[PDB]
């Protein structure tokens, strides 16, 4: 398949045509990274909701194979759609599911029921009825057996919030090493509460606990998760639990995004630790400050070192009119998954997970330093649309702001900004005017996150940009803004501006970055 299109990213995941939302399924199992997604086999907007399938060896170099779980009456009268969840390997057989070949793979996931009906395995259904149901796979992935004999597995929200039936989705399930036991988390996604079962064999749950709700509440919590990452350089760990909640997302933001929560899992209950939690309903720990980084899932499958969550790289707000064709979103540069003491607080640092030296150049297209850039705006460079940019510079510059202006046109009338505000110690990106903004109101916005310089003094960014997407990774990664852009052919200039004064020690490098498709 020939992926030229205008705007299709070249280095993040899209299925070749048709409309994607969340990430599902996945799991890293025998050298390959499952990529499973929420798939309109039918359309360019949400509807007919599947499992898609793609795989890759590096998170960088995908392949899409056939859809997975297709809604259940496809091209006839749908009733059965295949809302969000996960998937692991069940390599002791606990499921039963494995025969003389392969131990099972196990998905976990939603089923919506578009339509009241009594199922194979007896139960009834209501309309718009949400509950948690499983499939399996004894080749790899490749194929999926739905568990109709008993189907839903977990068919109503816990009293006493039965009401909830119709937002009870999203199932996140993982082998917890520690008690030796299935553990999947839920959200009851009005309430902003999650619900938490434990299995001995992925079919009979058991309630545990209940979390939240907690910070950010200003929409439906969706897509929880819980892994344990290492924290700093020695043995310690953090359980973290991310979510994304719809709409209510980062400040500056119209829309959707994704928060996080640090504590402790003793197998049963996720404690949130003193600091991870704040007073009121407001503030929060946010994954991503920028509007298009949603539905954040982690892999299963990897180790404590290696832990990777991949975000759904669009907004409920306007997700729906983005101009693209055949297809409708991508998902972000894949993200390592950290903790770092910053600050004296444990914080999510985030690295770009792809195999960027199979891709980019060695010799950056553009390399410059300055120990005093002058206020105004550098001498244009071109880019083309897919590129990197690694910028460091002095916190103690007189500048306002320091930025990168980029996907410009030749006069910058069209232009993305991505910078640092010094008063505000904020990190910046400007798409007010980055090209196509027409339709939604929201789109041409500027948004912030905090980024405090490091010991030294100085801010580093690294800047992802593709045919419509633009990722900054601010110091360590602790802070990241995730922004789609729809810019014109022609932008493809860039230049250096510090604004109302100079900037101290610039260091500027840009490096092409092939297509991985
Ligand atoms: C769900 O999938 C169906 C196809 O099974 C889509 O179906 C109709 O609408 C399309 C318009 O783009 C046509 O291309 C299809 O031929 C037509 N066919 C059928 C069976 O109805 C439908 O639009 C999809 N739903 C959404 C919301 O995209
Ligand atoms: C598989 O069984 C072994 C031995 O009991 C154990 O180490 C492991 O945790 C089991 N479960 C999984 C999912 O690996
Ligand atoms: C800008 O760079 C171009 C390309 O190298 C060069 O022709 C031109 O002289 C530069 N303008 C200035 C003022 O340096
Ligand atoms: C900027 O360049 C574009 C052509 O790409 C043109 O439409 C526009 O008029 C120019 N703007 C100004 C202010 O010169
Ligand atoms: O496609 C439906 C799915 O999408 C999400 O709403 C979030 O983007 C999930 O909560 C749901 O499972």
């Amino acid at each position: 398949f020939n992926y030229d299109q205008p705007y299709r990213g070249q280095y993040h995941f899209s299925p070749q045509k048709n409309w994607m939302n969340d990430p599902n399924g996945l799991l890293y199992h025998n050298g390959t990274y499952h990529l499973f997604f929420q798939y309109n086999p039918g359309g360019i907007e949400w509807g007919n909701i599947s499992w898609g399938h793609a795989i890759s060896e590096d998170l960088t170099h995908w392949e899409e194979k056939p859809v997975a779980l297709l809604a259940r009456g496809f091209g006839s009268d749908v009733t059965e759609m295949y809302f969000s969840g996960s998937a692991v390997a069940d390599v002791n057989n606990t499921s039963g599911f494995g025969k003389d070949g392969k131990t099972p793979l196990v998905a976990m996931y939603t089923s919506y029921y578009p339509v009241a009906q009594t199922l194979p395995s007896g139960q009834t259904v209501q309309e718009d009825q949400q509950s948690q149901s499983i499939a399996y796979s004894l080749d790899d992935g490749l194929t999926w057996t739905t568990y109709d004999a008993a189907n839903p597995v977990i068919p109503n929200p816990p009293s006493p919030y039965e009401a909830e039936y119709q937002n009870f989705r999203d199932p996140f399930v993982f082998w917890h090493d520690e008690s030796q036991k299935w553990v999947v988390v839920t959200s009851i996604a009005e309430l902003h509460k999650l619900a938490i079962y434990t299995s001995d064999n992925l079919k009979d749950w058991k309630l545990v606990s209940e979390f939240g709700p907690y910070n950010a509440q200003g929409g439906v919590w969706e897509c929880p998760g819980l892994v344990k990452l290492p924290l700093d350089s020695g043995n310690s760990t953090k359980w973290v639990i991310t979510s994304g909640l719809n709409p209510g997302g980062p400040p500056g933001t119209v829309g959707s995004g994704t928060q996080y929560f640090v504590g402790e899992f003793d197998g049963t209950t996720f404690t949130p630790d003193a600091d991870t939690v704040y007073p009121g309903n407001s503030t929060a720990n946010w994954m991503d400050w920028g509007p298009d980084f949603y539905a954040a899932a982690g892999y299963n499958g990897l180790s404590l070192n290696d832990h990777v969550h991949i975000g759904w790289m669009n907004n409920w707000q306007y997700g729906a009119n983005i101009p693209t064709y055949p297809w409708r979103s991508a998902m972000a540069i894949p993200r390592h998954m950290a903790l770092k003491t910053i600050g004296s607080k444990a914080t999510l640092v985030q690295q770009p997970q792809e195999a960027w030296s199979s891709i980019s150049n060695k010799r950056p297209i553009y390399s410059r330093t300055f120990k005093t850039l002058s206020e105004g705006s550098t001498n244009t460079t071109t880019t083309g649309e897919t590129f990197k940019v690694d910028l460091s510079f002095s916190a103690k510059s007189k500048a306002s702001t320091f930025a990168i202006a980029l996907r410009a046109s030749a006069n910058f009338t069209e232009q993305t900004l991505v910078g640092y505000d010094f008063a505000k110690q904020q990190i910046f990106l400007d798409r007010t005017h980055s090209g196509d903004v027409s339709f939604d109101e929201t789109f041409a916005s500027v948004y912030h996150g905090p980024l405090t310089p490091d010991s030294t003094g100085v801010v580093k960014l690294s800047i992802f940009v593709d045919r419509s997407s633009v990722e900054v990774f601010g110091g360590q990664g602790e802070t990241t803004l995730t922004a789609q852009i729809f810019p014109s052919s022609d932008a493809v200039h860039a230049r250096l501006a510090s604004t109302g004064g100079t900037t101290e020690d610039v260091r500027a490098d840009i490096y092409k970055i092939a297509s991985t498709w």
